[PDB]
């Protein structure tokens, strides 16, 4: 971990496929920080995702979205093998927290509020995160929450969202909206809302709500709780392979949320229901979720900011863009 004299005394924290996140002590400001060693320069896709994330986190400024404090890299493209991204150290993440801690209703409420407040800003930028999950939600010692990991994020593209049945998808399986498996590329804001719905359900029980073990088992987990889709919702799936697959399944009845979650607040289950709607057109949006009765103690739209400037949208060209996009952190 080659992070210069600014970042002394290191540790051992998190990991990815094309990089790794750990911890060290900062000297220009006098605090411990998080640092992630990214080495993506062998693959086009991973270069694209290092670049997506850098460009987004540098444009974004919001209290519930992780920032970049520094980027450490070689002075020349030639000498640049690794990129080190420095961020505020966060005590934990919601994944780690859910495996060890019962959350009070008051924590659940506050966490959901902050996730939606961060997500309001993201979506106001015309950006989709596309991989929200407990391990991408960071928490400090006083339960302040920041959204991290924008490597699968995209500019929204609802006019190009349609695809065939069983189209491969990249984002984490347990948090995938049912339409992903049926007819959606995940190019609409509704995809993030479904994930948030899943995270909420998981905060209520400490257990993932739809833990599918493979691509199509994911859908059948979803339908086991929501029940069979209605005729109207089925008529919105025009793709015949997808429609006929749903028609081939035995009828399933809705599992009521209060049987699944008998200790949960009844307003939290009302919001859950609206986040985990099968039909993405009927699914609650982020600003309506913030306005829901469950969040009324926190709701303040003048204190839930939006982005000033939204977005509009090979490996050798991408290294040069990564080089150009990290130039501001260099000495000189
Ligand atoms: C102590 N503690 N415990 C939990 C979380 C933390 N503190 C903490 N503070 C600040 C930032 C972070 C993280 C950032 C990122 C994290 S944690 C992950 C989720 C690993 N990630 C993706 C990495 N990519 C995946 C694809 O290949 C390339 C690498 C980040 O960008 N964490």
């Amino acid at each position: 971990f080659d992070v210069g004299p600014r970042y002394t005394n290191l540790s051992y924290i998190g990991e990815g496929a094309y990089g790794m996140v750990c911890s060290a002590y900062d000297n220009v400001n006098k605090v411990r920080v998080a640092i992630k060693k990214i080495s993506p320069f062998e693959h086009q896709t991973y270069c694209q995702r290092t670049l997506r994330e850098i460009k987004i986190l540098l444009r974004f400024r919001h209290e519930n979205i992780i920032g970049i404090n520094d980027i450490i890299r070689a002075p020349t493209i030639e000498q640049m093998k690794d990129v080190y991204i420095v961020q505020d150290l966060m005590e934990t993440d919601l994944y780690k927290l859910l495996k060890t801690q019962h959350l009070s209703n008051d924590h659940i409420c506050y966490f959901l509020y902050q996730i939606l407040r961060g997500l309001k800003y993201i979506h106001s930028a015309n950006v989709l995160h596309r991989d929200l999950k407990p391990s991408n939600l960071l928490l400090n010692t006083t339960c302040d929450l920041k959204i991290c990991d924008f490597g699968l994020a995209r500019v929204a593209d609802p006019d190009h969202d349609h695809t065939g049945f069983l189209t491969e998808y990249v984002a984490t399986r347990w948090y995938r909206a049912p339409e992903i498996m049926l007819n959606s590329k995940g190019y609409t804001k509704s995809i993030d809302i479904w994930s948030v719905g899943c995270i909420l359900a998981e905060m209520l029980s400490n257990r993932p709500i739809f833990p599918g073990k493979h691509y199509l088992d994911q859908l059948n987990h979803i339908l086991g709780i929501l029940g069979s889709p209605s005729q109207e919702d089925l008529n919105c799936i025009i793709n015949l392979k997808a429609r006929n697959y749903l028609l081939s399944l035995p009828h399933k009845n809705k599992v009521p949320w209060n049987r699944l979650f008998p200790n949960a607040d009844s307003k939290a289950l009302d919001l859950l229901d609206k986040m985990l709607t099968f039909n993405p057109h009927k699914r609650i949006e982020v600003e309506q979720a913030l306005a829901h009765p469950y969040l009324e103690q926190y709701y303040d739209p003048s204190d839930e900011p939006i982005a000033e400037a939204p977005f509009k949208f090979p490996k050798e060209k991408l290294k040069e863009l990564i080089f150009e996009e990290t130039a501001r952190f260099q000495p000189g």
